[PDB]
């Protein structure tokens, strides 16, 4: 009861946080001694594995003072900046202490540099009150943000009068939006003459050694975080000197803290090769071939969206979704409940074999659900909203859009989110 | 050229950042190999010393996974929250990733909980644009903040309409404001029925094992940061459940990152004894006895405000200020230029002897300024503004305040 916040974390059947006492690679141990295989991985910020030895040794050494001081500049600051700039492009780069801080700073900078008041947004951008929803949909909230819920129909309407729009700010999802969705967003922004900000806090550096939307969107400004430091407390923005000039006003006390620079430098050295990203895609795709087969062989109506990099279970009903995570928890498979699963590079052959055996047993426990009505679009929309906070791509008419927004938002009114 | 930000850090004569390759206790080594005694200490966030061995082992252990995972809860979370609650009081505690994030979340929470639009501010609260200057003084900025510059006269004017005030939010300075200033602030807040938020990011946990203003202000909500983790990336807010209920909407990805929790737990354990704060006060005070005598024997018009916990040089002119830091730089004494000096618990007898010897040499280098015109009030206001972003305490009538604000802005 001391904690004033409500952090997203694995929680047990009583909604209490699970207490983990140790972690190594893919494996967590809880306070009771039970071993879990981690598909959550701090919401996909642990690309390399828990307690990765090279990152951990870099951090341990930096904690001694041997790599510099929080007092000021070290050559590792250059190393991190240079690596980011090489991977993600743009002219300048800034460093921040959370994704939330970075996206807020990025969009305010664009608002300042363009002199325009409105932000058109799709997806989650962090906990800051600036993103809190408006009273009426398609109306600006109190901080000048209009949420379009990934609907490019709605976006086209908003961009008819584009002169007040400072930027379109989008958190990509590559499970629920196709490449062509991104092409259309880009050309809607081009036609309107508006700035495009890619919030790649989650997806940046994970699909490839750069932005996931580098070619698809060629954003004017980008943000990354989860992929840059194997979980350590850093994020980054980059893009044009002109658009980001207002960032010259940013400074914070811990900027030079050397453990965080150490972890970023070490993780980004791995990220730059593209190897962990490939390892993760391959491991997760292996797990998926198996899980899809096991669900099909057991007649369970659960689809899987996405791929090895990030995948999501899409069960036909909420009661089956509940029973799925209950069963997984019983078997020590730690999924990020309802959201996307993001394996790490520590998912080696032995880990995969065990996760496959555990998943087979999950499917055995789910026997009562065999033969149920298959997955319908209503379920696909509800489950996708739980990862992207807006609408998956599918054909619909404007009235279907309105109805889905109304239903999806109403049903989340009195539930905690899991950002 | 790549860096979009302009970070505060030690910079050379061309304003280029100084590059430090190693650090241990009180000592830094720069890229040229020159060894410096650090009075800056990450702007006063290094209470214990660089590479403190106990913190270092706690961090190393946590880096391996042996204390848990960034995936979720660990008993170290409970440890940190319990220690903060014991030290600072209140009902609830939240953790954040910078002082800036913590103060913003705290004040927005209070605005939501009270349903009142205005924040009356004195001092620096972080880099966020919510704190940017209004287009005209005593007027709200675009985010509903009215800066009163630590003038209690101006605060009184602003509190005549207290229905619109969510909170008064103050960053203490104990060099330039007396205990009486705090008592009067407390009195005025209570009379108006307005919430008082102590932004103790800098001063929290450093003067004592608790809030610097626990007794003077008894704030409804507090924020600390620089004192809690020997420089690691964490800050904390606490106070009443009611006022901070809106923090229930806060979550962030790296919340459970184990190295930061480890550093906080270890630093807070030491903070709780009161030993490092005493060691810092004593070491600083000794250094100050020496520095004051040296400046006086050299006939140098430089006063020193504050005490061993945080002190500031107040030179008579900007020319002499610049010459003072130039000379300190040549002798390997790294001061936080123009701001407050914050020694660490690593300032032992050997560091102190060497610092004393170096500062004596500084005073020799400054012999050209001997006998210069003494420090005046305009200098005192200017230098104090550099540390507190408002007005040092001194008797003023409204027109003197108005004119100082115009001159200093
Ligand atoms: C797309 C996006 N943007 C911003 C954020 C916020 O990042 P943080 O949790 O580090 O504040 C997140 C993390 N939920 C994210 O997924
Ligand atoms: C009183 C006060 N409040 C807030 C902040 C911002 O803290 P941070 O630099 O960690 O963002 C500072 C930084 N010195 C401060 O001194």
């Amino acid at each position: 009861s001391l904690l004033a916040e409500f952090p997203t974390c694995p929680r047990d059947e009583k909604d209490r946080p699970r207490v983990f006492t140790a972690a190594s690679g893919a494996w967590l141990t809880d306070e009771s001694g039970f071993r879990w295989i981690d598909f959550d991985n701090a919401r996909g910020s642990i690309l390399l594995g828990h307690g990765d030895p090279v990152v951990a040794e870099a951090v341990a050494r930096a904690a001694t003072g041997a790599d510099g001081t929080a007092t000021g500049w070290s050559r590792r600051v250059d190393a991190v900046l240079e690596r980011l700039h090489a991977l993600c492009g743009g002219e300048v780069v800034g460093l921040f202490r959370s994704g939330t801080a970075a996206v807020r700073a990025a969009v305010l900078a664009v608002r300042e540099a363009t002199g325009r008041p409105l932000l058109l947004s799709a997806g989650y951008h962090g906990y800051d009150p600036m993103w809190y929803p408006s009273e009426a949909p398609l109306e600006p909230n109190a901080d000048g943000v209009v949420d379009f819920f990934f609907d490019l129909g709605l976006l086209r309407e908003l961009l008819r009068a584009p002169e007040r729009v400072a930027a379109v700010v989008v958190s990509p999802d590559h499970m629920h939006l196709s490449p062509g969705w991104y092409r259309e967003l880009r050309r809607l922004c081009s036609a309107a003459g508006v700035v495009l900000v890619a919030d790649e806090v989650k997806v940046g550096l994970r699909y490839a050694p750069g932005l996931s939307t580098a070619e698809l969107l060629a954003p004017d400004v980008w943000v990354v975080a989860k992929g840059m430091a194997n979980g350590h407390a850093v994020s980054a923005v980059g893009g044009s000197r002109r658009l980001l000039k207002p960032l010259k006003e940013v400074s914070f006390t811990s900027f030079f803290e050397p453990t965080i620079l150490a972890a970023a430098d070490a993780a980004l050295a791995r990220v730059a090769t593209g190897e962990p990203q490939r390892a993760v895609r391959e491991a997760g795709d292996r797990f998926l071939r198996h899980a899809r087969k096991a669900l099909d062989d057991a007649s369970l109506p659960v689809e899987i969206a996405g791929d090895g990099t990030f995948f999501q279970f899409v069960p036909a009903t909420e009661e089956l979704e509940e029973a799925l995570y209950g069963a997984a928890n019983a078997e020590g498979l730690l999924f990020y409940a309802g959201d996307n699963q993001g394996v790490s590079a520590a998912f080696d052959e032995a880990v995969l074999g065990e996760a496959e055996r555990r998943f087979a047993r999950v499917c055995e426990r789910l026997a009562p659900y065999a033969g149920g009505e298959p997955v319908g679009d209503a379920a696909r929309y509800r489950v996708a909203w739980n990862v992207m906070d807006g609408l998956r791509q599918a054909p619909r008419d404007r009235e279907e859009t309105t109805g889905l927004l109304a239903r999806l938002l109403d049903d989340l009114e009195h539930h905690h989110h899991h950002h």
